[PDB]
């Protein structure tokens, strides 16, 4: 046997930092939970219990603390950056890391109409995410990414002239429910190098706000077709607004509302124009994907 | 042996309903999850394979979209005690049912500064909760919850002055971070009816909404000297402002973050008022819970 | 305002404790998570920011620690009864310790049809529970419970008889799939202190394996007339064979299994005797509960 | 803008099948959540809104259970097999399926030491997987694993000679408990199609078992130099007891068990020779992977 692949390193690291202005007494907060994974000359490790290639996970583990200590949190795809960076330049044998950071969020509280200078709220496990691979002799390869936006619509969204044969008993319909949990991801042209990523950092932060506001007034106004015709006008929009976006993915579940039938009870009418009670499916649920690059 | 106890009914009955104004286009929607159990006389259906006197639990099932059908479904308090109710006047032999309903966030869109008019999002997993009892000859016990509410706070939370011995080990400290989960829960004064929980409908969003206001800025303003003695802060003042509340109960997990020493590197200055990167625990955590009512 | 109740300590305690036999060679390892809440005078911390009354709860997780170090972790009852023991003579304003423990599945390996030494398998999420509430002047009370056994029968379970009236569409079956997650507690009768649970140790295990091995039985040989009359023959029996319970409890949710008509599809012929393929329901459920104690 | 990718289906579809034996009256049970991914050519349902090409997920759906109640569900490597291939001749623009299968353990009850015809229990959350890609002019891709099979050893585990320099802090060991959760997966030669894997439907089940075999033994009886090492050893074996599997991939996280240092309490000793209560750590964890095939 040989090994063809070989990746390691410590997962589930959670940060936090804050930072506090001293003249304001404003302070403000970072979550993330970490996975660096390194790749190399590690082979041996593997095959002959070579254990000196072995950067240990633990000391990964210290080295995202301390890179966090020394250098800016946000925006992630920063901070991956520099910590990806970090271990490909620190060790010779050790040619790509792979670092996934999800932020959770800690929304700064209004207290009486009045931003607070220390408290902070969890308003939804909506994640912003990165996945930054750098690579020696290869650059940084950065996927930015929304998770967990759960959305509904009450009407505007229908579903009629899908295929029909015999394996078919889905009715047409020209008013639904559309509800979904949003995973967008957007893919930036390759980086050179960390100088690179850095000289564009204000671009970062400005398209996670596209990709939201897109997502959001897209899936609001969209009198939609289907998901498909929907997330392709998101994806669409977002890649005329960032040029140094190559591609952007989605990833939509549709988690159906079903209509309850209530005639056999008094006759009531709880179907079609009459519906308004519904019953909300844990599973199935449609999953429609797509990648939309430039023509 | 004997049936000392007995209840049965049906769980996880998810529930959606809209509300469409026909003149504005303005729709509204509600989701919750629903339990009904019931209790009575059907000891026999335990030891005597009697399933006459079993109200079958697809049949509840159907008696909750019936009766969301047919009634409002907010407030829940209200909700509940119309769907409890119905069971033991329904039943002859059904004499407490117990209904416990956990109500889903769908916060209308804006979208460009505008509300929405049919667009929802979850803006967290925070629950408004009720545990309603329709018991006959014993009127309606209602406790109303918010839970999953989850802060953090960066300073302004102290905690010395706790015992010291042979098991001790924690070190006093001035200034440390707070975060929680908050469960908060405020139980009524006994109704003794359909009647009268209605007599009461607008105090039930009203008081969620102070205990969420109370709770929110206690926490932010209390420079707390323990978790007991904020969350007992909360309550008083809950307490001060409806008096239809017997009794409020908190339950505050504290979710440890740990300062990270990194003084063995390179003289890094990570602790006390150097303290930037902290490590959240997920477990273990201090569990905090009192009820409070009046003197 | 005034506190009503209160108690307070540390929860999701994760603890592992290794046994090595140096004559043998045979280790044996115990996994669980603990919980220790504790009340008595200490309304003050909550009242007056008095943390002088507040055993921090991080010196008990280190009591935890500590006893587990210095005693047998197995069977938790006991376990549970010194930890809170410990607590309310230890301290003498702390009056009750209320001590929950989830004891984790490691089964020893067969290797090659022989037990290994010192490797074990998680074979399944069931857990072995206790409750010990430890109160001055009242003894120390234990409930002790198997929970997450999940079963499925795929015949031999019946349900015909059930009340009908304008909300029952349930149609009455003959032949239907039984499945639960068994949650099943036995409540021991008071012991006065450390000294007469220690005087029961034996049956502590004998009385888990007990219960494990009615409820199996009892689900697999009933042809069931519905879960309520199977779960009180479980029941029954667990009292019959241990005069040191004074009750037993279920709780069973009914994890439907539906039918699915396929007949509109080639004729294809899918229910009743036909059926073959099921689609497993994940909500709702109905849940069924009884306290059974002696006559 | 263009659609580089895109696929369409639906997922979490929960399958349930009995097979039962008339001449011994023995049933068996299988239990499934199957996911089916279609691409070929849908691009317009996505730029168009042209629903045409669109096999609805809820038809795919009716054609999961279609297919389970038509064809035997065991092993998956040939229901996946089955449906994948449905799709892709059934639907001339339809061009791949990609079929996901979680197989659910329903082990038969051993009643008085005699196997039960009709009872079954849950041992444990470990999975049985595939996936399987149904080319058009590619064949069929499978990728079978096993997840979820959570181990411990309490000794016989190592860790020493890694690199040490200025971000290390872990101390070298040749004693320590090892613990993981197996994902491990076998990917097949190409298949030209279903008559292919047909002819191989025995190696699904008995690679399933020697890869379950391999992994456990190694796993109890390597004094392991590190997790690299170990799984290398299972990758290996696994390659030569079966020629038709091209490459071996193991994912295993390293959950860690900490020492705990009570020599502050009264002197007790409780680390090195002495270690007997841990705590095992929620977070963060080591991740190894390694991906081996033929040299
Ligand atoms: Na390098
Ligand atoms: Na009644
Ligand atoms: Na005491
Ligand atoms: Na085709």
């Amino acid at each position: 046997s040989a090994v063809k692949a070989a990746r390691y390193g410590k997962d589930n690291v959670r940060v936090y930092k804050v930072h506090k202005d001293e003249k304001t007494g404003v302070q403000t907060v970072y979550e993330m939970t970490v996975c660096v994974l390194l790749e190399g000359e590690i082979e041996t490790s593997y095959t002959k219990a070579d254990n000196s290639v072995i950067v240990a996970t633990d000391s990964i583990k210290n080295t995202i603390y301390i890179t966090a200590k020394q250098n800016p949190v946000t925006p992630p795809e920063l901070f991956g950056s520099i910590l990806g960076t970090h271990f490909i330049e620190k060790y010779n044998h050790i040619h790509a890391a792979h670092v996934n950071i999800v932020c959770h969020r800690w929304t700064r509280m209004d207290i009486d109409g009045k931003p607070h200078p220390h408290s902070f709220i969890r308003d939804s496990e909506e994640k912003r995410n990165v996945q930054v691979d750098v690579v020696e002799g290869k650059g940084i390869d950065i996927k930015s990414s929304l998770s967990g936006l759960t959305v509904l619509k009450s009407t505007n969204s229908q579903f009629w002239g899908f295929l029909r044969d015999e394996y078919t008993t889905l009715k047409e319909t020209w008013d639904r429910i559309l509800s979904t949990d949003v995973d967008a991801t957007w893919q930036w042209k390759n980086f050179s190098g960390l100088q690179e990523v850095r000289s564009h950092v204000p671009k970062f932060d400005a398209t996670w706000a596209t990709a939201r506001e897109v997502t959001l007034k897209t899936f609001a106004e969209d009198n939609s077709a289907s998901v498909q015709a929907t997330m392709y006008k998101m994806a669409e929009q977002i890649l005329a607004r960032q040029q140094l976006i190559e591609t952007v993915e989605y990833s939509l579940p549709n988690k159906h509302y079903f209509e309850i039938d209530l005639s056999w009870h008094k006759g009531l009418q709880n179907t079609g124009k009459n519906a308004e009670v519904f019953a909300p499916q844990s599973d199935p649920n449609g999953l429609i994907k797509c990648t939309v690059g430039r023509s």
